[PDB]
Parts: structure tokens; C-alpha cells; sequence
């Protein structure tokens, strides 16, 4: 059965939505699977934005994930990924539909408050990099 | 500082309250310094209800506790133990006040959604019990 | 099992709480097993305020009761007398605990939005006047 | 003066969303012109779908809005129908924009929480064959 | 740093709904530096809305800004002059975005609760307009 | 008729409590006869407090009231006083009942978010040093 990643970013953490965040997961019918609250490490999360290592500003994108506890979460349900990826909105919070988490929360696309896996794919590899098998538990 | 120990419960987890629950402590401004979604083991469930072991709903108890995911916690803060205690209210939700977790949620005295250490004490047994010192984060 | 009566008052319907206010019960885990938007007739606003009617803000509670629609319901769990009529809290919504539905809501002990049977007896009455058998239902 | 049948389907009815609901509408202006809980008959069921007798799965369908109680109503106000069909949302809740009750709560087509009428024509069709006049109440 | 001017209109003022736009202003991050509830004259309403002077009905606009108290204020954020159109919707609220202001409370493009600067220019023209420099407030 | 005065503290405002703790009054029903936000003087400051001047505490009480924006506000209705001072609740939020705005929010007896008149002479003083007639607004 279908799973996505999704991460509480620092901003997110800091300003205290992270309940906000969860009852809209919850509302909407998704399984919380796993989830942790955590530091992420230099290493981990140059592996995590890997794809954007040749990109302008990496660092600045690494320093961030890494500058405060986050939230890290394995959501299952049918169309999980997608269906995450348009509740999250848009990467530029400006763009990102009202009613979206970004729309109706992020600041900017520095602090656009939450991360939600890409693909099938990208869910794939962000929860085995994040979660060990025994973390994920059953319901 | 101060910190205390939360659970929110399985009947908590099943309808879908982990996030109004973490709201009410994020909008009170407490920090959550540590959290995982967790399966109870049988031994951790009876370590943690030893006190009741000789009650004729214990078994009651450890079904419960152990029949579904929770979300361990832990969360600091000024008086957090007696404030946290005060806000999730008395453990038969039909006598805990109105605008408390239980006097809001909780649907009997065994399904009362949630669980706040009850002492200084009480909260370094159970805060020792459910997490090893790396899962806790500084902010 | 235990039921009781609810009426939302034409205050609550006009002002937009009915939603609010369901929420409230199903939130409780409460069970509705009756519901209708009605408008009270003359006699049935007399039946149910029987024993007012040689008070001198009689025709003021009647008057209003029959002002506009009310919603008529009724609810079902373990307790529901008594903890629904501490979630809707003293009649004086000045008197009314915080977070009960008289003390968010209540402007005045005549206009105070809700109504709830006060005992067992005042339970069966009030569902016998306002309902008839074919308008339960059985989840 | 416009009018729109709504259905809170079984499974809105079953996960407490009929408070949330009811809000949205009243937030938004629209008047409760009449409500109920019931239990939709077989007939009934078939009745109200008639147009898709003929199309696949009409049976699970149907079996679908028999197998528990919702809430029947109809909203007045103005352009009700349409404003309505937006609020509820697409159809398949995964392509339903968030802010939609649909987009926001429903978790497959098949479970997509609500329904309300398509067509000015559909509306008076629904409400009549849902209502009698008499329980129709003015405000 | 980018300010704009929102005007929260009579209806939304007399409807209770101060609260719920100023909530989703400061959810999004956007800081307050002016508010006040004020009656607008005629000569203030009319200069506000100079530019629709040769359009239909322009006194009835007129009329009714000035039909009631509105909370007149200034935000200042990044992008928040568009951001801001966006979160109030289309000045139609039957065409507005669900999740935006104007879908979730609008009753119609007369009463749509909530006014925000059209473009950069028309904020420095509102904000000049409404407040005097000391009535800015720094943070 | 009856009036008292509020005010929303650099906490609460810094915080982005502002539309919630409106919100409160509107659902209760109060009318805001007056607002604004604004700067607290130093000499208002320690006028407003001139009780608690020989406090040792005195002068963190002044730097925290004027160390940002505040919303000061003037509300009307029955009992007013009395029933802002219940919803608002214990100056320590320790204290404070749940479901009120200092039990709710507050996060010390110095960071407590919010004040409200004590008594109805307190009421007139307060209202008569922090506003003008001309900033009162008839509905």
C-alpha cells in the first residue's frame, strides 16, 4: 500500500504548526506509519538534497534543514504521494494554492514550512534513508 | 528544565487527534523535545501500568495500550508536569472540565485518549521508560 | 442505551453555531441518532416549557424559542445526560465554564443557544415530545 | 429563492464530519431551509440514482449510500447550486482543489464524504424527492 | 520592506469575522503595523473609491462602505501586496478560490467582506489615505 | 451600557494570537466599539500600571508591556466586565482554567497574553487612558 515522506521543516517546528500540519494528514483519511521528531545531520541531509547538489544556493538549502528539529513521517493511504504533494501546494508559497499548507502557512520557498516526496520514487528512497523497517508500525 | 511525559493513546491515534492534541500544547507554547510514533511492547505496557497489576481491568488496560499505534512525547517547559496535567484534565473524561483533552475527547475512563505524567517523579520514570537520551533534541 | 435531547435555539441557528456545536458532540464521540431542522409550534413550545408558565418571562421564552428554526436532536452514548449537559455548562452563560457551549457562546441567560435534557426523566419526556419512532436511527 | 439538496454520505456521517460541514455552509451565508437524519431505502437509493442505472457498479453504488445514516438537507441562498458544487468540490477527491470539502476530507470517489446537486433541475428534482413541503421551514 | 492595505468591509465586521481574516494573515506570517476599527465619511469613502466614479452604481458602493464600522489596516511582509489578493480571492466570491477569504465567507461581490490593495501603487495611495505616519508602528 | 477594556500584550501579538483572541469575543457576541493597534508610551505604561510601581517586578512588567505592539480595545455588552475577566481567567496561566485565553495560551504570570478590565471602575479608568472619544465607534 502506497506511502510518502513528508518532513516538518525547522520553520515549521519553530512556529509551531506542527499539529496543524498532522489534523490536516489525519482529516483527510492518511496513516501515520512512522514519525520522529529529530536532528538532521550534515551528511543526512546533503544525501536528502542530493539531486540539488549542483544547484545555486545548496548549502544555503542544507544549513537550513539542519538549523532546528524536525518532523520526519511516513503517511499511507491511496495516492498518498500525490495527493500530499497538491495539500503541501506549490514550492513557492506565494503560488501555492489558498487552502494549501504552503499557501496558507510558508513565508517564502527558503521557509515554505514542509516537504512531501516528489514520486513514487522519491518517497522510496527519502523513507529508507530516514526510517529503519522496524520504525514503521502497522496499525 | 522541567519536562514531562505524554502519550497520546491508541483511541487518540485511531480517530485521528495526534494534531489537535499537539496544537493545544504547541499554542500553549511548550517545546516538544522529543516524539515518535511507537508501537507498545506487552513488557513495556505492564512496566508502565505495574502500579494497577493487581486491578481487575489490568488486563483491560495493556489490551488497550498495545492494540494500536501511540505517540510518545516528550515535552518542556515551565511547570509543564502540572500544567499539562491540568490541561488534559481528570482521568474519567465525564468529570474532567470542559475544555481540557479528556473533558473535549476522551469517551470513557479506559478510553480517555491521552495520558501526562502525574509528578516530577512520575515523569523521570516514564520520560527514562520510552526514550533512550539521543532521541531527545535541543532546540 | 443512554439518550438524551438536544436543541439548538433559534439563537444558535441564526448566528451560525449549528456546525460548531455538532462538532462539539461528535468530536465527544457521541452518537446522533436523531436529528431535524424544525419551527417549534405555540403548543409544543408550551409542552416542553410546562413548568415556567406561571413565570413572569414566559411569553419571553416561548416568543423566542418559536422565533425562527430550531435543531432537534437526539444523542446517544454512555453518560450523555450528564456529560452533555456539562459540555453545554450553567444556564446563566455568565455562571458557564469556559469552554462549555454557554460559556463560548451564550449571550444571555434567555438567549443562551442551547438546550439539554437535565435528567434521565427530563431525557425520555423531551425525546417523546419532540420525536416520533420512525425518526430514530440505528447506526 | 435558490435552493440545493446536500447528502452527508455514510462514511461523512460515521467519521464526525457533519458539524464541519454544516459550518462551511453556514461561514458562508447559506440558510438551513431543512435537515434530517435518516436511513436511505433501497428504493429510495435507486430512485435518487437513477441516471446512473445503467453505468458500472451501480449496485455498490447504491449498497453504498444504504449502508449507514446521513444527513439530508437544502440550503437557500443566492447562486446556491453552483457556489455548492465548488465548495464540495470535483467528484475524485484527489483532483478536488484544497479548501474543498472534497479536497480536504474525502478519501476515493467512492468515499467522497458529500453530495449536492449538479443542475437547477437536479436540485428541485433531489429536494422533492427527499422533502415534503411541510418540512421546509421558512426562518 | 512591502506593505499593503486591507479594509475588513461592514458585513465582514457585523458578521464576526474580524478574528477568523486576521488569524489567517498572521498564520501566513505577516506582521501587523496599523489597525483600527473606524466609520468611513463620505469624502474618505468617496476618495477611496475615485476611480469608479463614472461606474454603475457607484453610490450604493459608497453607501455601503460607509454603512458600518470597518477595521481599516496595514500588513507588511514579503509579496505581500499580491500574496494578499490571492489569500481574499476574486472579487466574485462565487468565483473565488475555495480557501480564500472571499469563497469561504463572501455572500456576493457587494458583500464580500474584506477589501486588499490591487497593485503596489494602490497601497501607497490606501495606506497614505487611512493613516497618518505615526499611526505606523514599528515592532 | 456596559464596557470594559483589552488589550493584547507583546506576547500575543508577537505571537499571532491576535484573530483568535478576537475571535473569542465575536463568537461570544461582544461588540468592538473600539481598536487599534499601537506602541505603548513609556509614561502609559507605567500610568497603566502606577498600582504595581514599588513591585520589584515593576520594571520587567513596564519593558515587556512597551516592548512591542499591543491591541488595545474596547468591547460592549451585558456583564461585560465580569464575563471578559471569566473568559480571559487567572492572571497566572498556571491558574487559569482550560478554555480560557491565559489557560489556554499564556505561557507565564508575566507572559500571559492579555488583560482585561478587573472591575467596572477599572474599566472606565482604562478605556479613559487609552482612548480618546472620537476613536469610540457606534454600530
Amino acid at each position: 500500500m502506497e506511502r510518502t515522506f513528508v518532513m516538518i521543516k525547522p520553520d515549521g517546528v519553530q512556529r509551531g504548526l506542527i499539529g496543524e500540519i498532522i489534523s490536516r494528514f489525519e482529516r483527510k483519511g492518511f496513516k501515520i506509519v512512522a514519525m520522529k521528531l529529530m536532528r538532521i545531520s550534515q551528511e543526512l541531509a546533503e544525501k536528502h538534497y542530493a539531486e540539488h547538489r549542483e544547484k545555486p544556493f545548496f548549502s544555503g538549502l542544507v544549513d537550513f534543514i539542519t538549523s532546528g528539529p524536525v518532523v520526519a513521517m511516513v503517511l499511507e493511504g491511496k495516492n498518498v504521494v500525490e495527493v500530499v504533494r497538491k495539500m503541501i501546494g506549490a514550492t513557492n508559497p506565494k503560488e501555492a494554492a489558498p487552502g494549501t499548507i504552503r499557501g496558507d502557512f510558508g513565508m517564502s520557498v527558503g521557509k515554505n514550512v514542509i516537504h512531501g516526496s516528489d514520486s513514487l520514487e522519491s518517497a522510496e528512497r527519502e523513507i529508507s534513508l530516514f526510517f529503519k523497517d522496524e520504525e514503521l508500525v502497522e496499525w
